[PDB]
């Protein structure tokens, strides 16, 4: 029966059937957004949902027999396992993000349709050549985050009061988002020289990011 | 009479006469902006306007005899047909965007003048090689837009209340426009962890956009 | 006497004596900023200023005998001429931008010193390759500025009330500066669909802008 | 005894030992952030801290016997000396930024670990090729900063009242941060034409900046 199901799983129809359900379940998840729709077809959709969830475990179960160890060494497959897994935790208990993290299954359209995998893989592949920079930056943030917490956190605890707060604020400055009228001009009403901390922070961080982009535009 | 008009239409004079009317109508539309001007010469320019609109239908009518089916397979010609057609719909009924959309005809200066045509075409040609990325993104947006509506839309309905609103807000975050003091700092007063939703969203979307720019700097 | 002065003019000393005066007049113009400094040594630097202004006209006169027609076909010389001409208009009458435009003579440090000229020339030379795009954009801005004035200027006359106002706001939207919470979210409280005007405007303008950068990265 | 210690210093175990203390001290400084941790184990931490500072001077002392002049001609060694030196100034007196600048020793992780050195070096090396542009820009900022101080500083002293203030505001405009609703629209309520100063400022500075990115993307 192995080759029987190995012929079911590997079949064009099987895959296209899965893809058909995803786009349907995707359409169905945008409708569960509407408080109106839920009042008229909420039941239609809750069951349709639980149904598709089974079909997917069945598939994932099947795909495993047909592949065994080869499966748990496939990025894309591991993904669909964990994603379907999330959607299996009963609609209750623990955290309610789990109910919300269900919509992660629509990323299966990326997993199950080639070309996406190409582009996603294309994208991801660039990351290894960025790890040296990403490490460098995280050290830098961490250092400045520590300096800021202890230079500005007493008077400005919303923004710099905690190591993590400072991390966040520094991120915002780095995205150059309201950094001046939002953060630094206020700071300077108390700490006139704060511009000496933030202009150098901005130059470095922006410089680094240009280099990183240029590097990607080489490799 | 065909070759007679085919020699009228294809003539340098004809083409240059059209270009002359556009820059004239374009000048005339900027003046229709002034409430002052309209109170003095509004009559002049309403008639001048209907005149140019006739001339353009005549031209578009002529151009169709001279080209027949070759014409309704020309992007640039199709454009002008539609753009002129909009300007034909009476100054009444339906909506008023149709009165306003009339100004789209000044895009004929792009259509009726090469180099422009070249440049526009140069640009557009870059699009097909982005469609794989654009699909990826629109999937990503759609996924997060749904998550956001159901995680933040109850307490923050102006921003995430509806799927469409989440889309808009997510767009704004993507343009990195007032994203922190504007959206996420507020969100965190109620949902401390919202940063776990928006920082990842920012990284991915910015990464992807950098890739897409680099892709265009290859092809 | 011609070659006598042609030998003074072309002397390394002469050109270096000029460069020496620029850096002094530049140093001296930053000090004129201080309300304090002016109360002490104001009279010192008003004369020192007028002194240098003479010297530069003497030079520019000298530079003209030595070069004649050749001089008025030199960008850098024409510049130097107009920038000194501005500085001769009597500290009085007309507009007082003329008093302020005097600080443009510090751009003579760009003229008088090579490498700067190289770099400036390097930059400027990239402009002609951009004029097709720049033309395209200005047409596009013009078209939308008109739609916006007539779509939003009645209710929102600060931002769209006038063609020029619309230009400015559109520019601001193009720099992506406070565009959502600043302009469009307001606009939508009255005109729900305004997003249909601004999201497309944003795509096109950012797309084009990316293209333009990449072109400057292949030429 | 020289070669004995030259064999100690150059030892793999030595270098790794140093790298070990940095990650330990770096972890330690993040905990010194916690007002909680300090009440608990503050004592534990200040001694462990002084200990490390001892160890590091010994190393730098040792490192010097083993390299003499060669050491004070090594960028990375100079850094480590100057960094440990900052951390040597007693926990008292003068400026308290000195207590804060201590955390700069975590940059020794860049210094003591290669690949980092590589990447930093990679980055830093791009700078020389940018000094013509950086010069061009600084002259530009200086010139406009002066015009702005004298054009707007009387009515707008927070933003333009002083040369340094103007420098700051101009930088903020250059980062395109809140530049319109934050600075120029205000400005225009009094000085209708201020758009004539800031749009050109914005064009030039953004133009130059794009060039500088491309220059890097070639060299
Ligand atoms: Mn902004």
């Amino acid at each position: 029966m192995y080759l029987r199901i190995t012929n079911i799983v590997e079949s064009s129809f099987f895959t296209k059937f899965i893809i058909y359900l995803i786009v349907l379940n995707g359409i169905t998840m945008g409708l569960e957004t509407s408080k109106t729709f839920m009042q008229s077809f909420g039941v239609y959709t809750t069951l349709f949902n639980q149904i598709v969830i089974t079909i997917f475990t069945i598939e994932i179960i099947l795909r495993i027999y047909v592949h065994r160890i080869s499966f748990f060494k496939d990025p894309w497959s591991l993904f669909d396992f964990f994603v379907v897994a999330i959607s299996l935790v009963p609609t209750s208990s623990g955290f309610e993000i789990l109910r919300v993290l269900r919509v992660l299954r629509l990323f299966r359209l990326v997993t199950a349709v080639p070309q996406m995998r190409k582009i996603v893989s294309a994208l991801i592949s660039v990351i290894p050549g960025m790890l040296s920079v990403i490490a460098l930056m995280t050290l830098f943030f961490y250092i400045f985050a520590i300096m800021a917490t202890q230079l500005f956190g007493e008077r400005f605890p919303e923004w710099f009061g905690t190591l993590g707060e400072s991390f966040y604020t520094l991120f915002q400055v780095m995205t150059l988002d309201d950094w001046s009228d939002g953060i630094v001009r206020p700071l300077m009403e108390v700490y006139p020289y704060a511009w000496v901390f933030f202009i150098p922070f901005i130059f470095v961080v922006t410089f680094v990011m240009i280099n990183l982009v240029v590097a990607i535009c080489v490799d």
